[PDB]
């Protein structure tokens, strides 16, 4: 796929209010995803024994992590689709070391795209919002293509 300039224009827009507060953002998309899709909580032997949304909210390492995550994020999607340096090292470790299945990464590009749309709704139109799924699902199959020459499609 491969967007065209609008298309990257709305969501760098978007992002950039993103990045006004992004410990912030960090924690309600992973809470949002944390509760919906509990199994994923799994996934981190540093979370995992969180038992409410109010252990989650408090919990500083979740916050920092929310931080690693959205920057990394913001990295690739400044990069308009040149990201292959970027998706290499990201793959690489989801793919051997932490396992994170395709599934999942489409569960965490709900959450952003929800959260997104909670609190941007005027920068977060319908189009805007195409264009947001657009870019995440050229992330999920570029990083589904390294899965694969790696090893691990999953
Ligand atoms: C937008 C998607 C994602 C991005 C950009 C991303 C980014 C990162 C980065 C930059 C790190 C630290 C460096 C490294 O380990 O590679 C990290 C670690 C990790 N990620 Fe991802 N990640 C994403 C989605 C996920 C998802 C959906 C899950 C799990 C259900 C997940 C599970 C983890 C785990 C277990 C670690 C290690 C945390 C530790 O204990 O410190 N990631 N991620």
């Amino acid at each position: 796929m491969v967007l065209s300039e609008g298309e990257w224009q709305l969501v760098l827009h978007v992002w950039a209010k993103v990045e006004a507060d992004v410990a912030g953002h960090g924690q309600d998309i992973f809470i949002r995803l944390f509760k919906s899709h509990p199994e994923t909580l799994e996934k981190f032997d540093r979370f995992k024994h969180l038992k409410t949304e109010a252990e989650m909210k408090a919990s500083e390492d979740l916050k920092k992590h929310g931080v690693t995550v959205l920057t990394a994020l913001g990295a690739i999607l400044k990069k308009k689709g040149h990201h292959e340096a970027e998706l290499k090292p990201l793959a690489q470790s989801h793919a051997t070391k932490h396992k994170i299945p395709i599934k999942y990464l489409e569960f965490i590009s709900e959450a952003i795209i929800h959260v997104l749309h909670s609190r941007h709704p005027g920068n977060f139109g319908a189009d805007a919002q195409g264009a947001m799924n657009k870019a995440l699902e050229l992330f999920r199959k570029d990083i589904a293509a390294k899965y694969k020459e790696l090893g691990y499609q999953g």
